[PDB]
DNA sequence: ATACGCGGCCGCCCATCAGAATCCCGGTGCCGAGGCCGCTCAATTGGTCGTAGACAGCTCTAGCACCGCTTAAACGCACGTACGCGCT
């Protein structure tokens, strides 16, 4: 909770806005995303999961199809 | 003129003397251990030095084990085609 409070309070205090890569085991995925949509319902939560379909979900939720669009800040790898 | 005799010939069983052939004992040639041997040059003997390599200490790689997330590869089965192989 200190961890989601801090990038909370860091992206919307100090202006923080960017892409921040938060590294969390496979187990404990599901258990972040409830607590993180639990505590910060206001942040997505698109983690990184599967192995190749999703991986081109991920690739295509990532950026458009152009030759630089971030839709997305905080994930789980 | 007319009737009796016989003469060697011959099948016969029956006798004598030599030759052929099997068994009782044989010499001969070939092979392989033996013996002999002898001049002698390679192993053995007694001996020194030194150095490989056994051995104990040590540390420091890498071979093992073990686990779980991820997934490519193996599995087993269903269906038919195009070869193995049999015949002529």
């Amino acid at each position: 909770v200190q961890t989601v409070a801090f990038i909370s309070w860091l992206i919307f205090a100090r202006r923080q806005n960017g892409p921040h890569i938060i590294v969390v085991p496979l187990s404990t995925m599901p258990a972040w995303l409830d607590t993180f949509e639990k505590w910060a319902p206001d942040l997505n939560c698109i983690c990184y999961m599967g192995n190749q379909k999703s991986r081109d979900t991920i690739r295509e939720y990532e950026f458009y199809t152009n030759p630089k669009t971030m839709k997305f800040n905080v994930l789980l790898t």
